């Protein structure tokens, strides 16, 4: 399924959506495209979006 | 305004989207991402649309 992250990141705000086979999957991938961008926040997930966000 | 990128690469396959004040300025933005993820690509715009495309 479609699943979503919302940056709101101190220098990334944005919003990605991907595709994978569950929530921990996207997840993963999430924390690794905000590693990768240096954002370090607090994650929150809303399972009727599949929406992520990272908040710094 | 919004500006938009699909991310066309082995490992990355999304749709990141931002606001900037210039389509430059949304470029700048995404190629830094795109630096960030170890994505090296080829890079196309679609005015109409303002979304970039990174292929790899
Ligand atoms: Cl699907
Ligand atoms: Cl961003
Ligand atoms: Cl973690
Ligand atoms: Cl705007
Ligand atoms: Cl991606
Ligand atoms: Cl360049
Ligand atoms: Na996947
Ligand atoms: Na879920
Ligand atoms: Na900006
Ligand atoms: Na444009
Ligand atoms: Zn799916
Ligand atoms: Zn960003
Ligand atoms: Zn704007
Ligand atoms: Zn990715």
């Amino acid at each position: 399924m479609t699943y979503k992250l919302i940056l709101n990141g101190k220098t990334h705000k944005g919003v990605l959506t991907i595709e994978a086979v569950d929530a921990a999957t996207a997840e993963k991938h999430f924390k690794q495209h905000a590693n990768d961008l240096g954002v370090d926040g607090e994650w929150t997930y809303d399972d009727a979006t599949k929406t992520f966000t990272v908040t710094e």
